[PDB]
């Protein structure tokens, strides 16, 4: 039974509104509804990995559970297997494989964190998490970020304390925030951005969404402005919406959005908005392909609509040669030329580098660049050919350009990171000079740029 190379990956969001579901949520994992929805002819055919975020969810786990796995069931005839569940307070995540991938399937890690201080500490904050498949490290967030119109700045907040302190993925990179550790991150659930229009707009935007006119009200939407803006989800990609708002509905129809002031909602207005959102980021040039992206229209129990989207995600096998694991292999290396870091820091400290990949037995530190002034203000870390030469486990082509490099710029003063980003060995060629680039981040900030020159040989 050979190893995959592809695997489709189910990822739902749902805000319940605290209210028990329907007695039917198989329209959900079917991806139909509005948006973009998944062909008639695939309904039997069940996704290899179910990844399920609820916000405001009142069951028990033990509850949910058995509604997904029923539903799972009654849908693919097929009998899910639960790689893992954390929940806190009402935010939960739900992992479920086909059994034939119980063994491809380890690492499993879980984690939460909680957002705000006092006032904002208590309901909101994000549950996680990351196992191995095979080669390949698959990481997933559900987040509840916070509520309100006016609060897009405490939303983008809320992300950055999620990225820094969900703790998933393999501790020995530590160098590196969530937005790093995984091939595929899915990061997903009631986001909380709103269509930023004037309140008197409410009965024009409910008309937009009547006629299926989305443009007007995207180019409003916050996420996707703050996103333009390099304010939040710098380096995730989202897939086209073409659903309609998924907030706030009257419950028990969806014909009705329920937008206006009341006690309940503090005297805040809720006009119809994408608060329920999936994006990914993945490392450069692995497969990666949105095949739905939509909300269902028959799931009314909350004031939020289910949404759903599915990917087709590039694997590897986990490979065995005679030699790696254990030991080198020294028909492989990798070199680098020519190579500087541009850092947008005002600090004046030596800096060195650590190249971290499941390609080396550990991470290797280089020496101290060389600072230079840029000619635009910028400090300029200049590497040169002085780059250590890094000696991967395996040399077989077909394992090392699928491998990538993560990088981290750190401080010779205070060994901290100030920015990490990554490098594919998935080259046009092997024993030739190409150019390389990575932007660098530090708590998903940009901070600088890494670029030079790599030369690859594998086996071949
Ligand atoms: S499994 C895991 C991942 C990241 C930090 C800590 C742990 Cl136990």
């Amino acid at each position: 039974q050979p190893e995959p190379d592809m695997i489709t990956i189910f990822i739902g969001t749902w805000n319940m509104g605290n209210a028990p579901p329907p007695k039917k949520i198989t329209s959900w994992f079917l991806s139909k509804g509005q948006g973009k929805t998944r062909d008639d002819s695939a309904d039997y055919i069940p996704h290899d990995i179910y990844v399920i975020g609820t916000q405001e969810d009142p069951l028990s786990e033990k509850e949910w559970l058995e509604i997904l796995k029923h539903s799972l069931q009654e849908i693919t005839s097929v009998t899910f297997k639960t790689v893992a569940i954390h929940t806190l307070w009402n935010i939960r995540i739900v992992v479920l494989a086909k059994p034939e991938h119980e063994n491809r399937i380890s690492h499993i890690c879980t984690d939460n964190v909680k957002t705000g201080i006092a006032n904002t500490l208590g309901n909101k904050g994000a549950v996680g998490v990351s196992f191995m498949f095979n080669g390949t490290s698959l990481g997933f967030v559900n987040s509840h970020l916070t509520s309100g119109s006016e609060k897009k700045l405490r939303r983008n907040q809320n992300y950055m304390n999620i990225l820094r302190f969900l703790a998933l993925g393999d501790k020995k990179l530590s160098p590196f925030n969530i937005t790093h550790r995984f091939t595929h991150l899915f990061w997903f659930g009631d986001l909380n951005y709103r269509v930023d229009l004037p309140t008197w707009e409410a009965e024009t935007i409910i008309q937009k969404i009547k006629q299926q006119q989305y443009a007007d009200l995207l180019s409003h939407d916050q996420l996707l402005t703050e996103r333009r803006e390099q304010k939040v989800f710098l380096h995730f990609e989202e897939e086209e919406i073409t659903f309609a708002p998924t907030y706030r509905f009257e419950r028990l129809t969806r014909d009705k959005y329920a937008y206006t002031k009341q006690k309940a909602t503090g005297m805040k207005y809720n006009l119809p908005s994408w608060c329920d959102r999936v994006l990914w980021k993945s490392y450069p040039l692995v497969h990666v392909v949105c095949q739905s992206y939509g909300s269902t229209s028959d799931i009314m129990t909350s004031d939020h609509s289910p949404v759903f989207a599915t990917f087709e995600a590039g694997v590897t096998s986990q490979f065995v040669s005679k030699n790696g694991p254990g030991t080198v292999d020294s028909q492989g290396q990798i070199e680098f030329l020519r190579c500087y870091a541009t850092l947008k820091t005002k600090s004046q400290t030596k800096f060195y580098l650590e190249f971290h990949s499941s390609c080396l037995e550990s991470f290797v530190k280089s020496q101290e660049g060389e600072n230079e002034e840029g000619s635009e203000g910028e400090l300029v870390v200049k590497f040169g050919e002085t780059l250590p030469k890094l000696k991967p486990i395996i040399s077989d082509p077909e394992y090392l350009l699928d491998q990538h490099i993560l990088i981290s710029i750190k401080s010779s003063d205070s060994d901290e990171s100030y920015g990490e980003g990554c490098i594919a060995l998935r080259l046009e060629a092997t024993e030739t000079q190409l150019p390389i680039y990575t932007p660098l981040t530090h708590h998903g900030e940009l901070t600088g740029h890494f670029q030079g020159e790599i030369k690859l040989q594998t086996s071949q």
